[PDB]
């Protein structure tokens, strides 16, 4: 259930950017990273009594 | 540019697992996210020698 | 009988300056090429009368 | 850089068809062709917007 | 110049039978054998006076 | 079963080496050759301790 | 550390009976396999007051 | 026949982590063990179309 991911603009981008192809099981490490990313962003928006996931509320200072 | 993530589901999963909507711009850093993993995921795959972003090349263990 | 080119190194070039793949049927019809331009070498080094097939017998004027 | 031709079969060709040697820089101008005609091949590809250098994509009628 | 055998079915029957591998030159071996029966094959017909190499023309009694 | 030659290649090689026509019992027994000179092959690695089938072990001086 | 299986003679195995070849990592997982059998065989032995695994305390019944 | 485990290193790990020493036929059941789980993985992998024995096609969830 759910992929979150564009494969087909992932691929395109990998391609472009990076001349390389990009594996099926690499769409699936991104959803779940997606995925991971979208229930902080809950816990995050819930843990200042907001109803609203932002911008903000997406972290990615360990990247 | 370009929005890497299906918006639909990104929506739904945080409506459906948090009762929350999802603004704008948390779509667009969500795909700049995709945009990120996917240039390392390159750049572990061209340390190794491969032309193919694998799954072994998206590290997502500080998420 | 014989492939004139290095079809590795042809299928380097491809992908490196014009970011493709090649198919195989490209590869013979390279060989033929090379095949045809030796075959007029020989003509022009026997019209004038040389045994050595030279650089200068090699007519890519056409190109 | 970069032999893009059999010199073997190249030189075993011109002996056997033709009872000639061949010279160093033949070797070196045949490859040249073929880098040309691969560049020329990109070109037709892209302009039929494909990723794929096929056999239609080298025209070799001039030779 | 032509490959005159099938190299995928070769490959297949060497697997199957031998259960072996098969180098790329012993495809190169096989199909100047065929070029030489073929040959034979035209030589038997014409001494015959006849315009269709035929099943009789394949000599292999030395096989 | 299995056809093993490429039959329009050897049916072009006959009508441009020698004028003639090729009749479709010719295809069945170069085949056959084939697999004959296959099984020997097998026999011949097998012999040498090998797992491979190589151009060595084809012989066609016989040819 | 510890790899249980001997690499060299499951390879063997797998290609004189299934004619097929082995991943590496299906060599990783049959010595985890080993290490679970040999872990329970320790257990079934301790839990009979016994100071030696015998082939009795390797349970393959759910084999 | 045929030991297909590392019998030294089995008998360490038992001693190491059970303190208790391995008989002579543990071995030998060890390694029909190996032989079987190997036999179901040339069928998972026969079933799947595949002519590779991989990670994927030796279960062992039961032990």
């Amino acid at each position: 259930a759910e992929v979150l991911v564009v494969t087909s603009k992932v691929k395109k981008l990998i391609k472009e950017k990076g001349q390389m192809n990009t594996s099926a099981e690499t769409i699936d490490v991104l959803s779940k990273a997606i995925e991971q990313l979208c229930l902080k962003g809950v816990e995050s928006a819930k843990a200042d009594g907001r109803k609203t996931v932002m911008a903000r509320d997406i972290v990615i200072d360990h990247l």
